[PDB]
């Protein structure tokens, strides 16, 4: 079944290669149909990130042992301004609007991932690595290809898997050249309802449904 709007729901990703959730970020349901899931990520919504297993950021370890050194997760705030995330069921991306203060549009980011799974309290994934940045005069680059590779050479990913990735990225580029949905639909100008509430992260936000 479907989500009402405003309803609070999970929207998380696994660990590289591992069962348990590393990503879990609360977000109140926009849309949820079966042509789209859209949700609200609010500034100073309480989550759930990756740390290094000494707390330190993932971000500032060397690539060459980035995904090999052991992580925790670490509750924190979802600093800046909110994201909307937008994903079709069955697609191996979701696309991610970011904007700076003053609802500045920046850019459409689509996320490369394993298709959302829907669960009880929400929808899980597995990043790909790999992600496009797509700006608002419709040009469009890669991020994190290093990363990509990195992730292929520590065997995070199989060629077959790494192929798949791959392809899906030559889908959405396919997309972006079309200037198909999402990047058309005008969601740039979409603005939260003013009285819905920051959502709080569940006590049991890890929780693995069968
Ligand atoms: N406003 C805001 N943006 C965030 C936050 N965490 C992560 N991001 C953004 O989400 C993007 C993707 O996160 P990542 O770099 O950890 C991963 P990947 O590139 O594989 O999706 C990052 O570039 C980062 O800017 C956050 O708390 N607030
Ligand atoms: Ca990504
Ligand atoms: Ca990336
Ligand atoms: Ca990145
Ligand atoms: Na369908
Ligand atoms: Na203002």
């Amino acid at each position: 079944g479907h989500w009402a709007p405003g309803s609070h729901i999970l929207w998380r990703y696994r660990e590289n290669g591992g069962p348990h959730v590393h990503i879990a970020r609360p977000v109140t349901v926009v849309r949820d149909d079966a042509d789209l899931l859209a949700v609200w990520l609010a500034p100073g919504t309480e989550c759930v990130k990756p740390v290094l297993a000494d707390g330190t950021p993932v971000h500032l370890e060397p690539l060459a042992t980035r995904y090999t050194k052991p992580r925790t997760v670490q509750r924190d705030q979802w600093f800046g301004t909110g994201v909307l995330k937008l994903a079709r069921p069955g697609e191996a991306w979701s696309v991610w609007l970011f904007w700076d203060p003053g609802w500045r549009f920046k850019n459409w980011y689509v996320n490369l991932e394993r298709p959302l799974t829907r669960w009880e309290g929400g929808v899980d994934s597995e990043d790909h690595f790999l992600d496009i940045s797509v700006h608002p005069d419709r040009t469009w680059h890669w991020r994190d290809e290093d990363e990509f590779a990195q992730a292929l050479r520590d065997g995070l990913m199989d060629p077959a898997s790494a192929g798949r990735v791959r392809r899906a990225g030559r889908s959405a580029v396919a997309e972006i050249r079309a200037w198909g949905s999402p990047f058309a639909d005008g969601w740039e100008h979409w603005r939260p309802d003013p009285a819905w509430p920051v959502p709080s992260l569940p006590g049991d936000w890890d929780r693995t449904p069968a």
